[PDB]
């Protein structure tokens, strides 16, 4: 059970009450109870002596020189869910609008947003029971209007506000009822307390940082399988030569490359700095096996960088104006700029498409008969049945979707509107469309990473044919890379004989099955990621 | 001083030799010239015993199946300057190619590159005598062609070889002659000593993060420039705000910005918390006011996070093979790839276009008189001479530049060739055409802030004439950016006045040639970059 | 002789005045000459009689609303000249100048603008004296800033306009001088009628469409010595397969290679439609080979349909507002956006970043003897001196230019500012820097085509061997292909013979003055250009 109020959310924390369904609880600590009851106090004292407050005495934006009464102070707020009723497009994912709604709660918790402890509740209570608002995909320019159709559904203001309670599409007054709670009316400033701020942009931004730190070590993995059926040398991430070039992420991605190949029969052994004399001439491994190091370096640290920035921002309050009890002040300030988020999913987006470039070259070599070193073309099994074209168009699906990697690799926070909201949002990160974006290239990378996935099991199987009489590589693999070897073929339902290879005939898999099927395994965190679980 | 090779070399410590003519000395630790005579021994005892090493006993990339004798051995190292080099198309600045040869001989110092110390020194006499070889722009996939003009010029090879040496053209063995020096013949591995690695692009990045730091620098002195001419107020910097949103960046962005608004007669007040006139009634500023240090944070992290990457990069090790004189071995690895540079300079370039899009959207609010809070529209002057247009044509100057910034933000490290070299080349880093591009976006940049320069003094002047009698800002400015604003007309020869604003007449001035002389102060780290030393 | 305004001007025409120095005049007609006139009249009675036109009784753009009297109205154009331009950062080749100069004259004809003939006379004069007025590289959104340089130099404004004069920099004013001519000084319209528009940033585009024109047919011919020296077949272009999709370009693209290889000697000759080995077995030809018109088809006819663009922009009016003598009135109107030249340099731009990676593909076949089909390794020439390593460094120089124009391949037009100059530009065409990123473009493959000639070049000569006793591929090749080669090899200094290829060792040449002095042949349209001239 995650608590709320008392300690920093990390992103495995939001992943897992997002997409885990783990319980979540508010604190009970008593100060900072105490602290969120002060915040509205101090709102409900400003607006009774006409304390001129933009947003909760006056208009929003570029229309706050326009005067609110008193009376109509409270419905300010609500008629802010009404005019931002304005999202199109196709729904969010529940687990984003799941953790979006877990990331407002805990920055309510501070206590300087002046919203009462009830409607944080509201939120505990929806995460608990399965209740997930929709929320459109265009709306913001980084999230106001997502926000309010998570707003909306929470206080039960319309028929019109849907939710999913637990797999049924129904109105949010019903999901009121069926859980016996009334509708809450905002008071002043509670709008802006739920709509000002960052929460689903980055609530999709932990979701897609966490799916792509599980996506690398499992490409790690491919590369390692890759290697092993290139029969390439290790020699190439010996410590003396990355302790040199001491950047973090290649000191860590050679240091991990030597435990996946460790006791591997199907590499050439040659840490001693010395060739093995086995094969029939002197072999030097192209750059995607000699410098994967150098050139994955930069992408470990980069998605660290993200995932470091990210966590920041998840437990950042984010809305405005900002309450300081202790100095009885507000003050008007921008905290409801996402621009770590904009950028540093233009940043993964990038390194996404980088990773699967790698990964489709490395492909390229295996299947072709003058780089693979002794393999059958596009690792064709069964050599009697001339027709046989192996994953020939396997290869193909990979060289149609790595390219548009790299297209969503192109960055949208520079081409932020300036004329936006009547002029008042001249500047703005782009950063709910990014993290879609970013959603959009880590589902399209599972699909890559499957694919990938099948042409080094494959392989190795082919190379361990090679070296063995048989094809099951099990006893040939280094042991790390045969727990992936094995999920994967578990996943997929094709047993390791040595009598066969994952792949005999073009007739008898529907290659496509194996794609969606390893794809699924990814998504759920089922065997294929925990076989990788040790690369952190 | 700069001792080479007993410390890590900062990036401030390659600008002052590149730039200010440091002078440089290798150092005489005796442990470090053993480590670099006892690399060459091995190499020439390996060589001499027939051992075959990739580049050294045989041919290179994907010729490294062509097999190279004991004989020919040398020649092989000799001939590789020949073809490699020599295959080069258009020039870069003499400063970037000094801080190549500093990177060089650093790398060296480190003793596991089997080159003998004389050549070492080359590098050393070269810097030190002002003697820089010619280097192209064209002919690098991220160093061997760009490395190997500076080689056949340290060792005096040919005639067709051109440096400058202080000032003058001249054929490289001619220079040789005036240092009296020999020529030099290569041995076994020296060749790949010198061609091998990412000394040029790190070079080239070096100087662009050193050139880039400034201008963050001095664009956050702009921006204060700006609010104080705009009637903003300081209340959006207010650490509360930021505290509660923890970004380094972005608290360094608030806290640098109070600093640089500190005791100014211009801006608004509000740290108290509470408001009012001193305008119109309340005011709220729009979001590249408001949200400033929101935007600037991830930049500024970015551009740390490249800092730190690039003087990794520069303290490295880069050649290959590497030779282990410890265990008496030699390492085919991959250290030549300089993917922390091609993507760094992705990222850099990106961040500048950020930058320049950002100061633009405040030229906007300047220029207009329906956002400027009652300056003059675009900063006119003189108002009785009624065809006068002031500013205007700067402004539209500015808007030519920031989408090309902007444009120069896309990345080139995706689109590397995949068929490179043989195919031996399948992946590489475009490192070195990625930091050519950021020589020219920093370049044009420091333009870009010329222009906002003059927009913001021009701006203050006639705030301050708004507020008292006279058009001399000085004394109404912070004490922060009043040593920016005088530092600004000391250069461009216009000095502060209570009669008369910088620009009064447009007939009175070429701005071009204000631009002109801002750029160059700039560049030569002139008295507007002293102005701003405080910000680290 | 080229005559201004009595025929429709092309981009040759262009091209001829900017490059070849070609003598302009003035048409004579005594109607058009009246129409200029009859423009000139109705202005200077509409600001006398105090009429409001924007512009010319009020003041520009933004501050259109301040009204200019008649005694102002002359000065109001003479400052515009002093706010706009001096507004200008770094330089542009005088022929592009000279073509804005050319067309800025070509455009006034029409008798639609209100300026003085003695004006425009000056344009000749200028041109014909060989005075290049200097303009900046930055300061038009898409020519108010460029435009003003021009003005103020032929005017003879101030000493601080520079012109160059055959050669020898001089001031405007002194240049005036030289020639005989007295200062001029503007009258009402005359400055919006010399600096709306979109002459300069046209004259740019007009001289990258015709530089791209000749390296397209350049690239035919490197593309028919790539298959020759491939031993391809002349199959894939035969017409029934082209005429059964029916592109235009496709089916110019197939025809020309029919043409360019005709009668050679070196391809496998199967227009019959029936195979048999003087190879292999059976040959199948890889993608770059078989599907070359189907991929340079849509670049053929997209050239083409930019030209078509280009050359109306090039015969437009596009200042304004513009005079109907005939119905006696003027019109506010747009003519100055110039879209067409900046969505046509982003489709410039990106044909030539297609174009290069089509010819790098084929080097890397050349190169790899894999898939070269016999050829040595490299394009190596001299096997028995084992150090050589051939064209091993000109394919990596081309793999790093390569990358680099398909990065220029990005697009600017939809970057453009929508707060430009007081939010009164608030849509704007960024044609100006895209053309000059075009002209970049354009420069830089120029040296990737000079390349792809020395690859091509020494290929059939290897080729020819393979199939001959000797290295001389002048008998070999198509004669169409032959004046190609025998230009190329009259450039670089090495002439065709039976006993040496034209690269034999590493040693005896620096391909780097191989390269620069292809380039500067085909900018200055010497041989190589004039061996290509078949090709429309
Ligand atoms: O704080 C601001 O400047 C904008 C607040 C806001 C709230 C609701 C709609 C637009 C803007
Ligand atoms: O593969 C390598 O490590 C060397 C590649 C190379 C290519 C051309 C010249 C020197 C080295
Ligand atoms: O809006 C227009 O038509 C003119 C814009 C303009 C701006 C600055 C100088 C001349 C014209």
């Amino acid at each position: 059970n995650v608590i709320i109020g008392n300690q920093k959310l990390t992103i495995n924390d939001v992943a897992r009450v997002a997409r885990n369904g783990t319980l979540v609880s508010l604190t009970n600590n008593t100060d900072i109870l105490q602290g969120i009851q002060a915040s509205c106090d101090y709102i409900n004292n400003a607006v009774e002596s006409g304390e001129p407050i933009f947003g909760v005495t006056s208009g929003f934006g570029g229309m706050a020189n326009v005067a609110i009464s008193r009376e109509q102070a409270s419905e300010l707020q609500t008629n802010l869910v009404w005019f931002l009723k304005t999202g199109a497009g196709n729904k969010l994912p529940l687990a984003d609008v799941r953790a979006a709604m877990l990331l407002r709660a805990n920055s309510h918790m501070r206590g300087a947003s002046g919203i009462r402890l009830e409607l944080i509740k509201r939120m505990e209570i929806f995460l608990n029971a399965g209740v997930t608002p929709y929320v459109y995909e265009f709306g913001s320019i980084g999230d106001l209007v997502p926000l309010s159709y998570i707003t909306g559904s929470l206080i039960g203001l319309d028929p019109s506000f849907k939710v999913d309670f637990n797999g049924k599409e129904m109105d949010a007054p019903t999901a009121l009822r069926q859980l016996n709670l009334s509708p809450l009316t905002l008071l002043p400033k509670e709008g802006l307390a739920m709509m000002n701020g960052t929460s689903v942009m980055t609530g999709i931004a932990a979701n897609c940082v966490y799916d792509t730190q599980i996506l690398t070590a499992i490409a790690m993995g491919v590369h390692a399988l890759d290697i092993q059926a290139l029969n390439g040398t290790n020699q190439s991430f010996h410590p003396f030569i990355h302790n040199s070039k001491p950047h973090p992420g290649q000191l860590w991605a050679a240091d991990q490359m030597i435990s996946l190949l460790a006791n591997s029969q199907l590499v050439r052994d040659e840490l001693d700095g010395k060739h093995d004399y086995r094969d029939h001439e002197l072999i030097q491994d192209r750059y995607s096996l000699r410098c994967l190091p150098q050139y994955l370096g930069p992408i470990v640290d980069g998605i660290s960088q993200i995932a470091k920035q990210i966590e920041i921002e998840i437990n950042s309050v984010t809305d405005n104006p900002l309450i300081d009890v202790d100095n009885q002040a507000s003050y008007h300030g921008g905290n409801f700029l996402g621009q770590y988020v904009g950028m540093g999913m233009d940043h993964l987006r990038y390194y996404i498409g980088l990773l699967a470039k790698h990964l489709d070259v490395q492909i390229a070599l295996l299947a072709s008969p003058e780089f693979s070193n002794g393999l059958p073309p596009s690792l064709l099994g069964n050599r009697e049945r001339k027709v046989n074209m192996g994953l020939k168009g396997l290869q193909i699906c990979g060289n149609s979707i790595m390219p548009l990697l790299t297209f969503y690799g192109n960055s949208i926070a520079d081409r932020f509107p300036t004329h936006a909201e009547q002029f008042n949002q001249n500047i703005n990160s782009q950063g709910y469309t990014s993290a879609t974006l970013a959603r959009r290239s880590v589902d399209i990378f599972q699909n890559y990473v499957a694919i990938a996935l099948m042409f080094g099991v494959q392989a190795v199987d082919l190379r361990t044919y090679k070296k063995t009489g048989h094809y099951d590589a099990r006893a040939s693999l280094s042991p790390a890379t045969e727990r992936l070897y094995s999920a994967v073929r578990h996943v997929v339902g094709q047993k390791p004989t040595s009598d066969r290879p994952y792949i005999w005939n073009d007739n008898e898999q529907g290659l496509d099955e194996h794609i969606a099927r390893i794809s699924a395994d990814i998504a759920a965190g089922g065997v294929i990621v925990q076989a990788v679980q040790d690369i952190l």
